[PDB]
């Protein structure tokens, strides 16, 4: 990452805070600091932490810290925000989950007495509180520089919000997701929460306030059962909860009525990060955040990708979305070290990351100053907004006909390649090719395996294009030099690594006929195709039922099953040109240009404005 730099702020074994017991106060060094919180309010930058005194382990001394600096990071005062209850050796206020709202820092605790065990174990609720303390930050100019302050409040105990019973089950805990919450558009203040019923299952909720903090109500909807740590953010006036699921991948939901109804995102962001390359380890907590970067609306998340599992959590990494595309912005984290739980702060046109670094469980968190990745992540955002433009911009044809579609559109394979790259205009995901000649806004293919391979389970354990599983639109422009010796492929979803089991697609045969495939059903040839001719594709797939166009127009029998219902689709990747498979003996002799996909399907009229605008869309030229 050049240009970027950072030091290790909260040092393990080394930084002291001010340990308060019985009316007396001392410098303490701390043995571990994790649960990483970075703000801003109204200027000051405010990092909140668990401090756990004497060892990493969880069930442990731990009070809540507080850092605060008025010149951007580099250098802070030391307070602590919330101390436990002193009651034992092992007292804790935990998973601190904080909410900025004007001048105010709402602080989020679980709070523990003397338990030796995770409280996800327990089977009684006569160890655990729930506590908010609000810090109040002023600012002054005396002597003509800025000094800030933040006084603490003293906790007050929630638990008078929780109900015994919830949709059915006997509730047993909650604690906040940890990190950084926010307030919603509305004003609420919105807590996403992880919480334990009477079975020791866990599941998350919203948990919020209207009227600052005094009272506080529950949605009455909640993710599936095994989703922890939740963190949430709002878009385009919905909550979106990204959650953590241990040894499988990470589900994602939105809800529009502070969480009485939750809808899993399948279309987006649900099941697309994997906790480990096998997605069979523990996951994490997340930074997940929205954010206007050069005037565009966007969301910042973090995750580990734990190369080396269990929780080990090595190799923190960045990624950017406009919930279409999805951007892998790179590794924040230095070399292999261990480094699990992160909060990314943007402020004042700056990108910030607070991140813990562990070593033999031991845990510091460093501050770093992310100038390459804020660097990589304007350049990528430009490239969006300069294709987004292009597109939008066509006059099509009619004065100017309807606009090209650029919603829900998520590639775009034109004229850039290289000499096994097909690459995509949004830069997120690339398509391998096999025998390819470069042409304009496209690629010629010839030969036993011949073709061009777009990843989408096989993208491994970022699955940036899931969504295709539930629906899709895939276009391209398509022109046939020879006739085959039998059936041959041009376009389609494959469900499996040789594209022998397909979900949809099209093919031609040597009877000039087009052979259109719908799932595992018998297929039947159809409609007519010359030579030399340029053709438009299209093919469509939502609610387990596929399409195939040409020109603009269905072909006969198409909008017909695609797949046995209950049962959800594994996709391996989309094929183009051939199979790029030298196991495969067909030959297709083809040139395709322009391939769009989109996280939707199309209307007519959307499908109609693409066929008639071709010779328009191309890359060649604004390049």
């Amino acid at each position: 990452a050049p240009g970027s730099s950072r030091v290790e702020l909260f040092k393990r074994q080394s930084s002291k805070v001010p340990f308060e017991k019985d009316g007396k106060v001392t410098e303490r060094v701390v043995h571990s600091f994790r649960l990483p919180a970075l703000v801003n309010v109204d200027g000051v930058m405010v990092a909140i932490a668990d401090a756990r005194y004497e060892t990493s382990f969880d069930n442990s001394l731990i009070d809540t810290v507080a850092k605060y600096s008025v010149d951007d990071g580099e250098t802070w005062e030391t307070q602590i925000a919330i101390k436990n209850s002193r009651a034992s050796s092992v007292s804790r206020v935990v998973d601190p989950t904080v909410i900025v709202k004007g001048n105010k820092l709402y602080v989020l605790v679980g709070s523990y007495n003397s338990s030796r065990s995770y409280w996800t174990s327990h089977g009684d609720a006569r160890d655990w509180d729930i506590l908010l303390a609000v810090g109040e930050v002023t600012k002054s100019t005396a002597g003509g520089k800025i000094t800030a302050s933040i006084k603490w409040g003293s906790p007050v105990s929630l638990k008078e919000f929780f109900p015994a019973e919830m949709e059915g089950m006997h509730t047993n805990q909650f604690l906040g997701g940890a990190g950084v919450a926010i307030v919603a558009s509305n004003g609420n203040l919105v807590y996403p929460v992880q919480v334990t019923n009477k079975k020791k299952q866990v599941f998350s909720k919203i948990f919020y306030s209207e009227d600052e903090g005094k009272t506080w109500k529950f949605g009455k909807g909640r993710s599936a059962f095994g989703c922890s740590e939740p963190v949430a953010l709002e878009w385009e006036g919905k909550l979106i909860i990204n959650t953590r699921v241990d040894y499988r991948r990470r589900l994602v939901y939105e809800s529009s009525d502070m969480g009485n109804t939750w809808l899993e995102a399948v279309g987006t962001l649900s099941r697309v990060w994997g906790p480990s390359p096998k997605s069979n380890q523990p996951g994490s907590q997340s930074s997940f955040t929205a954010v206007t970067i050069e005037g565009m609306r966007v969301m910042l998340f973090t995750h580990p990708l734990n190369f080396k599992g269990r929780w080990l959590r090595d190799r923190l990494n960045l990624w950017l979305t406009d919930n279409q595309r999805i951007y892998n912005v790179g590794q924040v984290s230095i070399g292999d070290e261990n480094s699990a739980y992160s909060s990314v702060l943007y402020k004042d046109d700056k990108l910030y990351c607070l991140h813990e670094i562990n070593s033999n469980e031991v845990y510091s968190l460093v501050f770093a100053r992310l100038v390459g990745e804020l660097r990589i992540i304007k350049s990528v955002l430009q490239s969006w907004k300069n294709w987004d433009s292009h597109l939008s911009s066509i006059c099509t044809p009619a004065g100017c006909g309807p606009a090209v579609t650029t919603v829900g559109l998520v590639g775009f394979l034109s004229h850039s390649a290289t000499k096994t790259e097909w690459e995509d205009a949004y830069r997120c995901v690339n398509a391998s090719t096999a025998n390819a000649e470069r042409v304009p806004n496209g690629l010629k293919f010839a030969g036993v395996g011949g073709g061009a391979l777009w990843p989408v389970s096989q993208q491994g354990q970022n699955q940036r294009y899931f969504f295709a599983n539930h629906a899709f639109t895939l276009v391209a422009s398509v022109t046939i030099h020879e006739v085959p010796k039998g059936a041959s492929p041009l376009l389609g979803a494959s469900l499996d690594s040789s594209g022998g089991k397909k979900l949809l697609g099209l093919s031609y045969d040597k009877r000039h006929q087009w052979q259109p495939i719908y799932g595992s059903t018998p297929v039947t040839p159809t409609g007519s195709w010359e030579m030399g001719k340029r053709y438009h594709v299209v093919l469509t797939m939502a609610n387990k039922i596929g399409s195939v166009y040409i020109d603009g127009e269905p072909l006969e029998g198409s909008g017909q099953t695609v797949v046995p219902d209950e049962r959800t689709p594994d996709i391996s990747h989309f094929y183009v040109g051939g199979y790029k498979r030298s196991g495969m003996p067909t030959d297709s002799r083809v040139t395709v240009n322009n391939v769009l996909l989109y996280n939707r399907q199309l209307n007519a009229e959307e499908i109609r404005t693409l066929f008639l605008s071709q010779d328009l869309i191309g890359t060649e030229a604004h390049m």
